[PDB]
């Protein structure tokens, strides 16, 4: 099954309203921009971002120039042309949006309320569908709350009956209409749903998990935003999922989430692994296609793990860009975000920086001894490592943020494509390091193993090992009496 | 309000069937060993054991001669004359009968699953109390676990229904009929029903904590099987309560159960209180009369935490007595367990075992260097801190097992009377030691505590208190955002005044 490459095109409200093909200082990253070459390389592009409104409904943001938004649309539209398998969707949410200080949040938290709230929430996001000519809806909420889950797997379900009714009534049945969800992909924020999440999951195509953003100046010490595998010597996390609502015991949770821990993609993906009824085929790698920036570091492990000095507030409160050699970052006001395109134009450009290479996260950093600045970003190395990691685990495909930060040969995009599907490209050889793999178990991950039947009447001494109903348990204690499953003592261990 | 002293009257069916009172061969402690004044120390005496047969009815064994019964009981229910607050219980279970591979276990877990066959057994407990003369109904069922706890929670429901009928319709007001049970004394047996705890106590006059047993052949190193505080030195345990299907997020359970632990009398108390919803006064502490005793330790800590080579196995599978000069190990073919009487007259018969002392565990010791034997057991001085303990936590008295092991004077009955009503004793100065205490605190006993009340729209740092629903929650990480509650950043650590 060919792998999934979800592409976000952003494109701010200004943006639309002043949309132009011919002038990057108004539209840097116009459609023009997505050549055939390049749709062929997508399979999604999630056209973003639409957001609720106070009605409770799916809509565009109150500002936007409806006929020009239109003809943006109509034009992501036409790319199907160069590629039949082409889908494009739009996202609702984003943390500017849905957030919980967000200036939507509300919204969301009341458009799943009520059954009739969802309804009419449900059919708003197909109507949007339908009317602008999208092929599947993608939800960015960011993110709920435990009080609020239940609400929102019922409206994904509802838009899932709703768009599986259209897919038939549209004759799509060769490219049904889909359902996505951007998720977390750090422990703090997933821990908001982990317990629900085989509830979750199941109305979706994909769970495009946002496995970056892991690491930034909202933290104390530098490290990459987005390792694929964890560095002993980088910081390590409280696993907050040992707080989530499982209902689990003590061993159990123990055994899944150990803490603290390292806060890498591994770690999201196995963790969405061990719940059990979540398919790794649903389940979307979300990197990175910009870097982020830290200044006043010190030396020692070239800007990694240091103490800085860099804002961590929105906006950016102040008026210093200093990210040498970064343009886009005086054009967007903030020194602490630099697409890929702009982090190769400040390599070639003899500003100071030295790329760095870290064996265990498999992942590029920048460091600039002169200023003590660190970038940790992603680049078509580290995309090697996790389009294998990707394969080796079965997942469904990778996502990114976004579009506009390729360079202009498209080549990060062509690079995913390229590992996934070129005929002559070759990582059986790929080393995927050393680096630090998370080795929880849960539920949905237990390894296959074999043991006697469990026999009524026998009394069994402390970790003694059997079989019943399926799994293998072992006990945790000695002189059991009772059955696995009605016993306490019995740890669930193994499958089959 | 008088602390509780109950006294578990323990005869086996041939027993019963051949009574006597003036041959020790056949009946070593008749109910004539009961004289006045020991009926005065007493509040409760539970007559054990009967069962539940497979009818689902509380029943006398089967091969009891029923008159015989009913003589033994009436020589129990006599000692009323002597005390106008003394209840004679009957206690239905007990390890024997009621264990999950006991020969009854099934019609326990039988008797209590449907409202029909609750009522049945209800009754049948009721009809057997006022057949024989019974003051109350004790239940020992060691332990119901799983989809039974529902069940016997709902028939211990229905008995004290009956019951209380029955104490209206036999103008008992004065001399109320009874209902308790005997409860597990330890983590690994309690964290079969520890949910549903006060579920369990709500119906029961009293819940009467088998602390003892704590240690024992079947463990691999020595210890004291009745510690009320624990001993660094000593061996700690698994925490199994936070295997119990509580609901509690990583941070509760381990704040709740401390692990590994020091399995001591204090323990089971703490963790019953930790429980919301059961009350100190009803919370009965358990002693034992009888000490175990383990061969092969080695020197240096007189036997204490020592690896030994004493069988586990019931029944004793050897025909070698070691424990010396214990007679009466040889009559009951057993050297692992002796009465007190017996180890007393072992102290006063010059036979090599020195009394050691645990001043952290506050529990006496034997130790015989010459052939390493270790015995664990508990005496007057024990209680001393025991009886201290069960006034400052304000429980409701004490339960011990069993008449039977007290030296002929009753010497340890005796004790435990004085230091809850005598007046001239005084134990204002005991010192309760420094040995470990439990600190396990559950979402259902947290402290007071005081914090600002939480402002929506705040984003917290890690560690902010706050006040929220009733209680004062803590972050366990930075930049919350999300209201406390079930949302997994915050952890409820105190109420709010
Ligand atoms: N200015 C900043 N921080 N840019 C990085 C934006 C990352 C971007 N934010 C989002 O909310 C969407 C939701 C879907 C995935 N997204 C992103 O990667
Ligand atoms: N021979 C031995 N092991 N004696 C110790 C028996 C302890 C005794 N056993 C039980 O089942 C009753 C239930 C009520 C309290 N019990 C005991 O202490």
């Amino acid at each position: 099954t060919r792998k999934a490459v979800i592409g976000y095109y952003f494109i701010p409200t200004n943006q639309i309203n002043n949309y132009t093909e011919t002038d990057t200082s108004v539209v840097p990253f116009p459609v023009s921009n997505i050549t055939p070459a390049k749709a062929k390389q997508l399979t999604h592009i999630n056209f973003s971002f639409l957001d609720i409104n106070s009605n409770l409904e799916c809509a565009w943001d109150p500002a936007t120039n409806d006929a020009k938004a239109r003809d943006v649309v109509n034009r992501l539209t036409a790319l199907k042309a160069h590629n039949p398998s082409l889908r494009i969707m739009f996202s609702i949410g984003g943390w500017y949006y849905s957030n919980d200080l967000g200036v939507s949040h509300a919204n969301y938290v009341n458009a799943v309320k009520t059954p009739a709230s969802r309804a009419k929430f449900a059919q708003s996001c197909v109507r949007i569908m339908k009317d602008y000519g999208f092929d599947g809806v993608d939800i960015d909420w960011e993110y709920p709350q435990a009080a609020e889950v239940d609400g929102f797997i019922a409206a994904l379900q509802e838009i899932r009956t709703l768009l599986n009714q259209q897919t038939i009534t549209d004759g799509r049945q060769a490219l049904p209409y889909q359902l996505t969800i951007a998720g977390a992909g750090g422990a703090f924020f997933l821990s908001r749903y982990y317990s629900k999440l085989a509830q979750i999951v199941a109305p979706l195509d994909y769970i495009n998990l946002m496995t970056y953003d892991l690491a930034g100046p909202w933290e104390k010490v530098t490290n990459h935003q987005a390792a694929l595998f964890g560095d002993a010597a980088g910081p390590t996390f409280y696993n907050a999922l040992r707080e989530a609502n499982l209902g689990w015991s003590w061993e159990e949770l123990t055994r899944a989430f150990p803490s603290p821990f390292s806060l890498t993609v591994d770690a999201a993906v196995q963790q969405h692994l061990m719940m059990e009824g979540v398919p790794s085929a649903k389940i979307v790698m979300g990197v990175p296609f910009y870097g982020r920036a830290f200044k006043g570091v010190s030396g020692g492990n070239g800007g990694q793990y240091s103490s800085h000095s860099t804002p961590g507030e929105d906006p950016y409160p102040s008026t210093d860009y200093w990210l040498v050699g970064c343009e886009e970052c005086v054009r967007d006001k903030d020194p602490r975000i630099a697409s890929y395109r702009q982090l190769e134009q400040m390599l070639q450009g003899n500003y100071g920086y030295q790329r760095l290479w870290n064996d265990k996260t498999k992942t590029p950093y920048l460091y600039h001894a002169q200023n003590g600045l660190f970038v940790t970003y992603d680049d078509a190395e580290s995309f090697k490592y996790k389009a294998k990691y990707i394969k080796q685990q079965q997942l469904g495909g990778v996502m990114f943020w976004h579009l506009g930060q390729d360079n202009r040969n498209g080549d990060l995009l062509a690079a995913l494509d390229r590992y996934f599907n070129a005929a002559d490209y070759d990582d059986s050889q790929l080393d995927m390091g050393t680096g630090l793999r998370y080795t929880g178990v849960g539920p949905g991950n237990l390894p296959i193993m074999t043991a006697p039947a469990y026999v009524p009447g026998t009394t069994y001494a402390q970790g003694a090992l059997v079989s019943y109903q399926g799994y293998v348990w072992q006990t945790k204690w000695g002189y059991i009496t009772s059955a696995p499953g009605s016993d306490s003592a019995w740890l669930k261990v193994g499958r089959v």
